[PDB]
């Protein structure tokens, strides 16, 4: 049972500096309200609803999904409902998880090792954890603009990260040797590295809603969460239920007017990590992207439709598969024999000590729900959680990857592909195998970021294997790994594209397209508001919406029924506003495009270098710092001298 400590306790007292934005931070409490969907429009506005209303009916009528039974997607390309649209962006369920603070049992309750099961698999992850980490290039240490600093600071000032950033790789090697004497406390309070990562509530705007046939009623999907008890306690007590998206509430508080079929928002739980030590962290993943987004490009760099259709092309079966919570799951195990290989490998025991320490670190609970949180849960004078990954871990990208990647491969050899365990007898064969499996240069194929991938087999012997295994995760009977809870997806799609199978559903007359439902709720269920109240527009999370206007045809246009949608959306937003939603978009698109120019028309921009410029979270899941426009960069980002990584990382590495 974890630890937890009140905001008034001075163990989360150090938490905050002594000034203003730390303080609020403390306190922080509960906030709800209407966003800016667009400048002059709030979320629930009358009319905006009314327009959701009617589209979503309409575009869910006259398209119903064309999935297939292995949820290959077909038709239209429609992969399902579009009542998506149907939330109050900006009023979110009640209440939040309690983010869990071990998840031992829960990986256990679900069937889940408790680390590698075969010495193979043993061997896979620890190559893995070879293949990634050596032979690294130094880079910039690039700062996200606008991006905080959190505990303990809580500054969003460049100049201020900057400082922190090289002062941190600077005494970061002071500190990982204080950790290692077990004085956390003496490094934190010396070098801000420790403490708790900082739990903040993304909006996910764009949760389940079904319609039942019966009801005629909407219903909006389902969201468990954990009561502080059941947090604490990973588990054993404490209860773990359904959260209110009801939206009700909204009229009785804030007057506000609640169609039939909408709902509050889903709200996942987000971390914020200690910047100082964050800092020592990214010095090293981003060179890690680097080598892994070229050389292993064929399985973990993506960036255009043709370039995810081509390598599919070859296949002979595609299997689109799913990781359930794949973050609150995360094996703690992996943290660790990822720390060992490291430490084998010759990394600095110092560094690998961050490391470790980064991802068992306590997390400072902000506001749930009303009147509930401001707790610290664990001690950070000896960090133990089990939280699984951390949204806001300097690597946790690469520690998704990592394990997901070696467990997907695991699958292929256990269900498809024994005869290549022959391959892999010592760690050496073992890179070989994987260096090779990782260019798909193998008869055996895997793309993937993480918890979203898509598998590959050739003709071959294991190639009637994987069409066993896919009949296996249809009947959804048996989990195929050890390690996580992996199904296939319904309507199969990999990185925001839809794969399109057609009449013959093979993996060779298929083609990538993109989703149209990303464009809905892009365009109409925003994550964000539009932040007038925020002067430089490269601090805000949506700088230049209008500028994906631009953009749209370039990234949509590949679906079945763009152009209809085109033609429903304005149809809908006429009965709605009178105007017309085509001028509308287009009055914002040309204003942006000036507003953009004193902050570096369009010629010279790329189609994604638009979607970036309008939403800045796609490098945070989609794209890299070398799919968008040089130029463009500085705009979004600054980075930390070069120099000054460079000495940095010589310590780290061999
Ligand atoms: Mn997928």
């Amino acid at each position: 049972r974890a630890p937890a400590f009140p905001l008034s306790d001075i163990k989360a007292q150090m938490l905050f500096a002594n000034n203003i934005k730390a303080q609020q931070a403390s306190k922080r409490s509960f906030k709800e309200g209407a966003i800016e969907t667009y400048e002059g429009l709030l979320s629930v506005d009358p009319r905006f609803l009314s327009f959701k209303n009617e589209l979503s009916r309409y575009l869910t009528d006259h398209f119903p999904a064309n999935v297939d039974e292995y949820g290959r997607v077909y038709g239209n390309g429609v992969r399902t409902n579009f009542f998506g649209m149907r939330h109050m962006n900006g009023f979110p369920m009640i209440p939040a998880t309690w983010p869990l603070a071990s998840n031992l049992k829960k990986r256990a309750d679900a069937d889940l090792a408790d680390g590698p099961v075969s010495e193979r698999d043993n061997l896979l992850f620890r190559a893995a954890v070879r293949l990634m980490f050596s032979d690294l290039e130094p880079v910039p240490l690039k700062i996200r603009k606008g991006s905080s600093t959190c505990i303990p600071y809580f500054s969003n000032d460049m100049g201020t990260k900057i400082e922190i950033a090289e002062r941190a790789l600077e005494k970061a090697e002071e500190a990982g040797n204080l950790m290692l004497q077990g004085k956390f406390d003496d490094a934190y309070q010396l070098h801000q590295m420790g403490g708790a990562y900082y739990v903040v509530y993304r909006a996910q705007s764009t949760d389940a809603i079904t319609l039942d046939p019966k009801t005629g009623k909407f219903v909006s999907k389902d969201r468990m969460v954990a009561d502080f008890e059941y947090a604490v306690t990973g588990g054993e007590q404490g209860s773990l239920f359904a959260a209110s998206k009801d939206a009700s509430r909204l009229k009785e508080q804030y007057g506000i007017d609640v169609p039939d079929g909408f709902f509050c928002e889903r709200r996942r739980t987000a971390m914020g990590g200690p910047f100082a030590l964050n800092a020592p962290i990214m010095a090293v993943a981003q060179p890690v992207r680097n080598k892994i987004y070229s050389k292993y490009a064929y399985t973990f760099h993506h960036t255009t439709r043709l370039n995810k259709e081509e390598k599919v092309k070859e296949w002979s079966l595609c299997v689109a598969t799913d990781v359930s919570d794949h973050d609150t799951f995360w094996p703690g195990w992996l943290r660790d024999l990822i720390c060992d290989e490291l430490l084998n490998m010759g990394y600095a025991p110092w560094w690998v000590k961050l490391f470790e320490t980064s991802l068992k670190l306590p997390v400072y609970v902000g506001a749930p729900a009303p009147e509930q949180g401001h707790t610290l849960l664990g001690d950070p004078s000896n960090p133990d959680l089990e939280v699984g990954l951390s949204s806001g871990q300097g690597a946790t990208d690469l520690m998704g990857t990592l394990l997901m990647s070696i467990t997907y491969l695991v699958m292929q050899l256990d269900h498809t592909a024994p005869h290549l365990n022959s391959r892999i007898k010592d760690m050496p064969s073992a890179c070989r195998f994987l260096d090779s499996y990782w260019q798909g240069h193998e008869e055996i194929r895997q793309i993937s970021k993480s918890d979203d991938a898509m598998l590959g087999w050739t003709k071959g012997r294991a190639l009637v294997g994987g069409h066993r295994l896919f009949e296996m995760l249809k009947e959804g009977k048996v989990n195929p790994s050890p390690y996580m809870k992996i199904s296939y997806q319904h309507g199969g799609a990999f990185l925001g594209d839809i794969l399109l199978y057609d009449s013959r559903r093979e993996p060779g007359s298929a083609i990538f397209v993109g989703n149209i439902n990303s464009m809905l709720n892009n365009q109409f269920s925003p994550e964000y508001g539009v932040q007038s109240g925020v002067r430089d527009r490269s601090k805000r999370k949506r700088p230049f919406p209008g500028l994906a206007w631009a953009s749209m045809k370039d990234t949509y246009g590949a679906c079945p029924i763009y152009s209809d949608v085109l033609e429903a959306i304005e149809r809908c937003w006429w009965n709605a506003f009178g105007e017309s939603y085509r001028a509308y978009r287009e009055d914002m698109l040309k204003r942006d495009t000036l507003e953009l120019s004193r902050y570096v028309g369009l010629a010279e921009l790329t189609p994604i270098d638009l979607e970036v410029l309008a939403d800045p979270n796609k490098l945070q899941y989609k794209w890299t710092e070398a799919d968008v426009s040089a130029n463009i960069h500085e705009v979004l980002m600054h980075g930390v001298s070069v120099e000054k990584t460079e000495r940095f990382l010589r310590s780290v590495m061999p």
